[PDB]
């Protein structure tokens, strides 16, 4: 029936929700710099700044399995409308807050909202579905929303603050938000449709599996070379290129294009290369082009360094979720949202672990310096993949 209206509204949320997400890359550390200051100055701001950006993550990560529990026993509405309900409450925070706390609270709310709609939307839009073929085309529609998300996210932002305020971006984010949740209260209130009954292995004897724990990992570190870029990169290019505000988000536009083109390539391309090889050589790119970023000193010469980032972080992304749901079909018994777990477990672990050990490192030693550990890392772990090797 009104199925495609389900599709639209999960769609839209989760493109809103990484928009809120990456929005505040360029803005929040240069507010926080600009209050502070006008050595250990801009130092503590690093090493705060990545406990502010870790805690939402941290958030999502602690309140992930409330919601499943909540939307089994009550329904998917009801977490459905909460999550756009929590999120506007977050932009306004955002929007009309100066001190330091009240922009972690934000935060904090902002992860309760993601967890919540990531985890009822996508249950829903599992259960309207009938055919299984059918339902691997609209989950690669979903996630499609969230990579489009991001990629818009840092220039509207950026240079919407630089020439009109601090205010607007946020305030826009708001009036989409409150858009949206008025159609989702409006135009469909029919029944409340409850979660099926089918439950897999629990999330904890499934990650416990060895081979899915190797693709966890690879998934989390891919992840987390980003995330550690997202929060220090500003703070670098403001010291060193004297760069002005509206440069801070056309330097990670190139990134998320890559992302894009590389996840649209080798969503087709990984079969035929051999999903495991497609792994391999994706995280020994983005480990080669996170050592290759430091060493630039104007944009023209960060624009070659992010599109190899974001294109092997796409190839990484799209060789890791099939092999994920093949490992899960084969070892053990399967539904369609252990996947999604799984890939959620691992990019909150991402997003949780990388910017406060990165602030920490980069005020410790040096930016470079931690982009040489990050990237030795990936290339470490890369040949890990080989044991991805199923015979088919
Ligand atoms: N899965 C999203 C991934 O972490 C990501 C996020 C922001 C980006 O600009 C990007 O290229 C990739």
């Amino acid at each position: 029936r009104s199925r495609k209206l389900i599709l639209f509204i999960v769609f839209l949320a989760l493109l809103l929700d990484n928009m809120l997400l990456t929005v505040v890359v360029p803005i929040i550390p240069s507010y926080l710099y600009s209050i502070k200051h006008e050595d250990k100055d801009l130092l503590n701001e690093n090493v705060q700044v990545g406990l502010l950006f870790a805690s939402k993550a941290t958030v999502q990560l602690i309140t992930n399995p409330f919601i499943g529990l909540l939307t089994n026993r009550i329904g998917y509405p009801i977490p459905i409308f909460a999550g756009f309900c929590i999120m506007f409450v977050s932009t306004i925070m955002f929007a009309f807050s100066s001190s330091y706390a009240f922009l972690l609270i934000a935060r904090s709310l902002q992860g309760i909202g993601s967890s919540c709609s990531s985890v009822a939307g996508m249950g829903m839009l599992a259960s309207v579905y009938t055919d299984a073929e059918e339902a691997g085309n609209v989950m690669g529609i979903a996630l499609g929303g969230l990579a489009m998300g991001v990629l818009v996210g840092p220039p509207f932002g950026s240079v919407l603050y630089e020439f009109v305020g601090k205010t607007a971006p946020f305030l826009v984010l708001a009036a989409l938000v409150l858009l949206d949740g008025a159609i989702q209260l409006f135009v469909l209130q029919p029944s409340r449709v409850q979660p099926e009954s089918q439950k897999g292995t629990p999330l904890t004897t499934l990650l416990k599996d060895p081979y899915i724990l190797i693709a966890a990992g690879s998934i989390c570190f891919a992840n987390m070379g980003i995330a550690m870029l997202e929060p220090a990169l500003p703070i670098w290019m403001m010291e060193t290129m004297c760069s002005r505000k509206w440069q801070l988000g056309v330097a990670f536009l190139p990134a998320s294009i890559s992302y894009l083109i590389g996840t649209n390539i080798f969503g087709i391309l990984a079969h035929k290369m051999g999903r495991w090889l497609c792994a391999l050589l994706g995280m020994i790119i983005v480990g080669v082009s996170i050592l290759c970023i430091p060493f630039a000193k104007n944009i023209y010469g960060l624009i070659a360094p992010n599109f190899g980032v974001g294109f092997a972080i796409g190839m990484v992304d799209s060789s890791m979720m099939p092999i994920m749901g093949y490992l899960v079909d084969l070892r053990h018994v399967s539904v369609y949202g252990s996947v999604y777990a799984i890939a959620d477990v691992a990019f909150c672990m991402g997003y949780a672990i990388g910017p406060s050990a990165g602030g920490a490192i980069a005020k410790a030693i040096g930016f470079p310096w931690l982009m040489t550990i990050i990237g030795i890392i990936d290339i470490l772990f890369a040949p890990l993949c080989f044991f991805l090797r199923s015979p088919p």
